[PDB]
């Protein structure tokens, strides 16, 4: 009863840019979605490499939050990257939290997948976080048109 999954596919305008940002230039989101994301700071490793550790300062529902994530997996062929949250506000609610971003690069799309284990049964499904990811996606696609 503690495990959960969420999946949302977002159609976008057209995808190499998106996977460039989430693999190699994640620091760009602070510029593209500056209300939501205050800071993206590499802590260990290189941008775009498995096992790199990234710190995020962000605002959700009017609350300032932080997360530290490790890039647990990359698939260059399917344009996918898997983040594991290891520290931060979300760890007060979830024992494990994994976010998979995958970009289909004609008509392109971004699929967000969350896999998580709640600490306790009464913890909410992370709908708010999913809405946040969707917002970031729309901000990327509409940046400096
Ligand atoms: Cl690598
Ligand atoms: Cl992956
Ligand atoms: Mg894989
Ligand atoms: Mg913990």
């Amino acid at each position: 009863d503690l495990s959960g999954k969420m999946v949302k596919q977002v159609e976008i305008l057209s995808g190499i840019v998106f996977y460039e940002i989430f693999r190699y230039r994640l620091y760009l989101i602070s510029e593209m979605s500056p209300v939501n994301i205050q800071g993206v700071d590499l802590l260990e490793g290189n941008w775009g490499t498995v096992g790199s550790v990234i710190f995020f300062k962000y605002t959700i529902d009017g609350k300032e939050k932080t997360a530290k994530d490790i890039v647990e997996a990359i698939d260059e062929e399917t344009k996918s990257v898997t983040f594991k949250i290891v520290e931060g506000d979300l760890m007060e609610l979830y024992k494990t939290f994994i976010i998979i971003v995958q970009v289909d690069t004609e008509h392109n799309s971004v699929t967000w997948t969350f896999h998580y284990e709640k600490l306790k049964e009464d913890v909410e499904e992370p709908n708010t976080l999913m809405n946040f990811c969707i917002e970031i996606t729309k901000d990327i696609e509409t940046y400096h048109l």
